[PDB]
């Protein structure tokens, strides 16, 4: 168990630059004492001064009350909340209740990370409980929310909902694969309907979870970025400079598109050449593209880094906007690097494959090739993601009075922050595969289903021992990923349909695209209406009712003719008798 | 002017069955004085007794405070508000703050109309001011809101905004008519872009006006219908009966489709026959359809009545749901009667006109014909609409009231429906005749006055009803914009000449969606929100063992500093 330490700061000190390092250390200690936190300094690995900080319960209660009042202010209104508030006290500047010791912004640049400590007793029991069960109840997600915050809990709830909704497409994918034959239009229609239903039901469940956890409306709260650089104050940044920096994305995206397209064109030409030249034993004919998938986590990886670089010079005032831009860039890059091969096979090679002939001349049309390539692009990338996610850290860790706890912290600070964006991106890519390309290989979703059951555990293990405890954040929604899902639905309703007409055989293709797109729109409207006509809303209404119950001259002669009661009745009766 | 009269009670008494009429009048007067309104009985017209009711200012102030507290409760928070509150006190049941004398629910069914009085001095000045102007500033709409309530004000604001936005339609319609010949794809794209821009900008204006008038969120308040009929109480109506009654709309819609389609088919066949037989001097070639247009306000009118009858037996708990259902049925019927003739001309006769030959033989291909039809479906339906709207000691005050109660209650749904139909014409069929928008501009300038006159002297003063937006008409506008995006490209391809039609439809619809997303993003990136944020900020400002031995090694701060320095020297 931990030693009561609530937060941990690294503050590594190099061999040189010690003269200002000591000043930074004393400034950090003075600020941490001023804000009202108890501090304890110990030695660490590689010449570092590891400082543990905890809480004067009166000041902590005052901070809790101030935060609750602020949450009530915007209409928004446990270990996760306590850790989040301690992190806010550590991070927020002196202007609004804190002592800003953020690494990148101020002169306190000798700190590397401020992170909480993992609870091994909770972690092992959580892993055992999640591995010994078949399904996960809402109580498990609630425990995740209480311990690791709302972002991790929201990701795990989304993963559970996705895994539970993946049964239906698995079921009728197996039905279509066993009976309906290859490239069934009915399967495409059912896949589009399931995508619409899952997206809308996840929106409803997201609203319900936000109401239940009391995090409804946190997205409207704007949080300033400590590393944001401004020029004037009236903190403002000229939007022209930001637009100029953003315009650099377009040539970057075009260059990435050209490079990836050329690489996939060469790989597809090579695989066609070996399939049409060599006899093999059948399986070696897809050897190139398989390698391509094995190369996918590498190149895209460095590409992701470039995206981060593109988000560094692209200044953003708020955390939400910066996160949304980073998610957009990462989603575009991963969409490219994960679907360009399938798009080229389905909509370039299949319709008019008479353009690759020069490339086949450099080395020296089966419609069922798309099904095999989808099978490979379903099974192999999942295996390689498993390898790079769970077992390669297994090998990495296998290679490697109070000494036990100190050693545990020293080994803990070497790990990386848990990036939930990567897991969100992987799940969104899987959903996209199901939505737009599962028609070629109907069993694909089934395989994904199995992987999801592993992921819900494996990703949990990734937060158990493969990564250090993340900062507990609050999120109303899963964020811009929702939009991505919608996109991967809509274009999917096109793409799958465009597969069915193309691999089963000009006007018919366009007619099929029209019918599929309009069917997708119609079922979207119908499901939205059905869900609007169908717990969180009832609780909000009950709270509103409880608050409501707890909250409490001709003119001057015209009106003097019959001022009384009997006078009016008598005149009315008399004139009734008159008429 | 008025005699301080705030509301007028009709209570017509029939000569036959009078024994229960005196008791009803006595109960009416007793309840109306129980709620706290001064009443004055006077003679009516044709065996009726009109009683004028006004306001004990203390009770009116208490009611005002209660209404404001209720508005604050739901998050929502002048003569119109006073009249609305007096209406609520007159209408609301005695169980919850009022004395229910609603005409249709209880046995007090002898009252017919529940209406206030017009101010002639205000009405003539308003008409003179609006007739002598060229453009209307926001002060006129604010005065309309202060006088006739928020529904009429919202309608007039929508009419003014849509008339102002129609100027670009007319501009590039004239540009295309002069230069781009006939059936220009560029005009179709511009019309779709304008439809999207106008729809989104009117939504933004709706939000700004709801914030400005303090009616932001009124639509969230569910108001119960006095005419609602319930079986049990837990007032609950079995939804299965409502669904069974709603299912009667499908056969009615199908029968109306069949009848109107047969009428359009036979009129089209007759006009084709006379164009291919009669020589003339011409203009008579579209004589049949013109008559159909002249026949449109009649038959559709009775259809509208059927619709409301279909909404009477279709019991609705809330006012909003009943109004939405009525708007949906009326919009469907008017869409049919006003667009299915052009739909037959464009997408049935033009593509394959070989199926109308049996009708021509019973009586016994031009690709520019549709444009001519678009002319006769633009200048004729509005002109006849004009003929529908405006062409066809205390004795003076009492006579004025007696003449006032003979008028009909002013409905805003009809004017909303007419404007929505005109917008649908522009969005879907204006490509055939690009000048149509120009005409729809001029009529608009008349309508903004003419409709005002319809409320000035041709109808009784409407009950001031607060509304958040224009209602379900936004859905109609969006549907018309999307259908126009499809139909403009379809007409362009079909009249400028099988695979290319679908490609053009795809390109136009996807361009419509892309510009919809772009305009939504631009408007989200770009008055009332600033005021709401400032109010929120103002409210924010106004609102306010080894375990123990581990932390005992360095209890203070100077000791921690010394220990840190010592460990620094140790590295
Ligand atoms: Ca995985
Ligand atoms: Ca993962
Ligand atoms: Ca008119
Ligand atoms: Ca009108």
């Amino acid at each position: 168990s931990n030693f009561g330490v609530d937060f941990v700061i690294h503050y590594k000190v190099p061999a040189a630059e010690r003269d200002e390092a000591e000043a930074g250390f004393v400034q950090l200690i003075r600020a941490l004492t001023t804000v009202g936190l108890a501090t304890e300094v110990r030695h660490g690995e590689n010449e570092s001064l590891l400082v543990f900080v905890k809480v004067s319960p009166d000041l902590f209660a005052k901070q809790v009350y101030r935060a609750r009042l602020g949450d009530w202010l915007h209409g928004v209104r446990v270990e996760a909340e306590r850790l989040r508030l301690i992190y806010l006290m550590i991070t927020k500047p002196h202007n609004e209740g804190g002592a800003g010791v953020t690494p990148t912004n101020a002169k306190w640049k000798h700190v590397e990370s401020i992170f909480p400590l993992h609870s091994h007793s909770f972690n092992k029991e959580w892993i055992k409980k999640w591995s010994s069960k078949y399904t996960l109840e809402q109580t498990d997600i609630d425990n995740i929310r209480d311990k690791f915050g709302e972002s991790v809990a929201f990701y795990f709830a989304f993963l559970r909902s996705y895994f539970r909704f993946l049964v239906i497409p698995s079921a009728f994918g197996f039905g279509a694969w066993l009976l309906l034959g290859q490239f069934s239009y009915l399967y495409a229609l059912l896949c589009g309907l399931w995508s619409v239903v899952f997206f809308e039901y996840w929106k409803k469940q997201e609203v319900d979870l936000a109401v239940q956890w009391g995090v409804r409306g946190v997205s409207s709260i704007q949080q300033s970025r400590p590393e944001f650089e401004w020029e004037h104050e009236a903190k403002v940044y000229p939007p022209m400079k930001r637009v100029k920096t953003q315009l650099l994305q377009i040539p970057f995206a075009l260059a990435c598109v050209v490079a990836l397209g050329a690489l996939i064109v060469t790989c597809n030409s090579l695989e066609v050449f070996i399939n049409e030249v060599y006899s093999g034993p059948q399986y070696l004919g897809f050897l190139p593209t398989i390698f391509l998938v094995i190369g996918t986590p590498t190149i895209s990886g460095v590409l992701m880094g470039a995206a981060e670089k593109l988000n560094a010079m692209e200044n953003y005032a708020t955390v939400d906007a910066h996160d949304a831009a980073l998610i957009q860039k990462q989603f575009v890059l991963n969409f490219m690097t994960s679907y360009m091969a399938l798009f080229f096979t389905a909509f370039v090679y299949i319709p008019f494959g008479h353009i690759l002939h020069p490339f086949l001349n450099f080395w020296r049309i089966n419609p069922a090739r798309i099904s095999n390539q989808m099978f490979y692009f379903t099974v192999t990338p999942q295996i390689v993601n498993f390898a790079t996610e769970v077992v390669v850290p297994y090998i990495k860790q296998q290679a490697f009075e109070e000494a036990e706890f100190l050693q545990r912290v020293r080994e803990e600070c070497t790990l990386e922050e848990y990036d939930v964006s990567g897991d969100y991106r992987e799940m969104v890519m899987q959903f996209g595969y199901v939505a737009m390309f599962s028609v070629a290989w109907p069993l694909a979703a089934c395989c994904f289903l199995v992987n999801n059951w592993v992921e819900l555990r494996s990703d949990a293990l990734k937060i158990a021992i493969s990564s250090r405890r993340p900062i507990p954040w609050r999120t109303d929604s899963i964020g811009p990923w929702l939009t991505a899902l919608s996109f991967l639905s809509w274009l999917g309703s096109i793409t799958s349909s465009a597969i069915v007409y193309l691999c089963s055989n000009a006007w018919g293709l366009l007619l099929s695209i029209l019918f599929a797109e309009h069917f997708y729109l119609v079922v979207q409207l119908a499901v939205r209406f059905v869900l609007s006509k169908l717990p969180g809303l009832q609780k909000e209404r009950k709270e509103r009712f409880q608050t409501k119950k707890r909250l409490l001259t001709p003119e001057e002669m015209f009106w003097q003719r019959q001022r009384g009661m009997q006078e009016t009745i008598e005149i009315g009766r008399r004139m009734i008798e008159q008429q």
